[PDB]
């Protein structure tokens, strides 16, 4: 192997499989919503990653066969795999250094020394990756991913830290932001790119499933319900959906007394990475606590957008016999969708929630 230097390379001089997906993602993702926030159904990415990884100049990626978000997730786990991040550990104390000076100027000018002293293979990487996401971020009016979103998603996996690092989302923000400048972007490539009782609950799930949005329609915050009589003060854990936070969101485990599981109806494949990823990390953290399935943005289950962005990779909304049909094959205590934009349901998700803590 996973090391940089043992990669296929392109004619380019960077990884293949890091040109291989920047190119796919170029040509048919700009305008994803959520790109680089959403991630595909975790086996099916996961042999294209092997594949990837046997005979990287042998995958073919193509639009109807391959899925997007399928893509960005191996572009991801490429640099969080690296045996030493892109951005090389022994320059994190320059570029430590470099992002606590106090104007952006000066930061950029010492980002561009200390990017000078990378090795050839890693600078030409990084100054691919840091192009790719100067346009994802130029296209945010279609696909949301603004400079910042995109610094907090590629952290993690760019400079391989815990999860939480702030100085490097600061870095990588700026290397984004003044991408022009950092990499001595000619004129011409310019214009070619212009082109009593407390209960603890715990809400887990794909990333942009919608877990945020439920916590706050309703409302770590506290929650007070009242069902069948009894007043519960309902301690709600958020955690992130991202393989990135996999390492931290153990913390949020103990003491839970029950666990909202979510996927999107809008995605079928958060609903595939129910058994395959949250069931089983649910259950070895948190063994015969109830489970409520939970299938958020019900509202967009007959809405006519969704329905043909999923129709181009032969998918459909999920529907609510499939959900159910989930929920009895992991055993949880009761299967709830809602909408958190219309508020539809939501109520009685933390309901059943909390009759389950309950019982
Ligand atoms: N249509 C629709 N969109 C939603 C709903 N809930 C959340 N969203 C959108 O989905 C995106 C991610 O939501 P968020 O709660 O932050 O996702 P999280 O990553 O799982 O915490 C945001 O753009 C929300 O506005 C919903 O019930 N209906
Ligand atoms: F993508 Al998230 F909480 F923002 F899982
Ligand atoms: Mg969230």
């Amino acid at each position: 192997g996973t090391g940089l230097q043992e990669q296929q390379m392109s004619r380019g001089d960077i990884p293949i499989i890091v040109d291989a997906c920047i190119s796919f993602v170029t040509q048919h993702g700009l305008r994803l919503e959520g790109v680089y926030r959403k991630g595909g159904a975790r086996a099916r990415s996961l042999r294209l990653l092997a594949e990837f990884r046997r005979d990287a100049r042998s995958v073919k990626l193509r639009p109807g066969e391959h899925f997007v978000e399928d893509v960005t997730d191996t572009l991801k786990r490429f640099f969080r795999e690296l045996d030493d991040p892109v951005t090389s550990a022994r320059l994190l104390p320059r570029w430590r250094e470099a992002a606590e000076l106090p104007q952006k100027n000066q930061r950029l000018e010492k980002y561009k020394d200390v990017i000078g002293c990378l090795p050839r293979v890693n600078r030409r990487t990084l100054a691919t990756l840091i192009g790719h996401l100067y346009r994802v971020q130029k296209c945010a009016a279609l696909n949301q991913m603004c400079t910042r979103n995109l610094a907090l998603l590629f952290a993690p996996s760019v400079f391989q830290t815990d999860g939480r690092g702030e100085h490097e989302v600061r870095v990588l923000q700026e290397l984004i932001d003044g991408y022009i400048s950092v990499f001595d972007i000619d004129s011409d490539q310019v214009a070619q790119i212009d082109l009593a009782i407390r209960k603890k609950l715990v809400i887990v799930g794909d990333g942009a499933c919608g877990k945020t949005c439920l916590l706050i329609v309703n409302s770590n915050y506290v929650a007070d319900i009242e069902v069948d009589g009894k007043q519960v003060e309902l301690a709600l854990w958020d955690t992130a959906g991202q393989e990135d936070y996999d390492r931290l969101r153990p913390l949020s485990y103990p003491d839970t007394d029950v666990i909202l599981m979510c996927f999107s109806i809008d995605s079928p494949d958060s609903l595939e990475n129910i058994p395959e990823k949250w069931t089983p990390e649910v259950k070895h953290f948190c063994p015969n606590v109830p489970i409520i399935l939970v299938g958020n943005k019900k509202d967009l289950r007959n809405d006519e957008h969704t329905r043909r962005e999923l129709a181009k990779m032969k998918q459909e909304p999920v529907k609510p016999e499939e959900g159910r049909d989930m929920a009895n094959r992991i055993g949880a205590f009761g299967y709830m969708e809602c909408s958190a934009k219309t508020k539809d349901g939501v109520r009685e998700v933390f309901e059943m929630a909390t009759r389950a803590a309950l019982q």
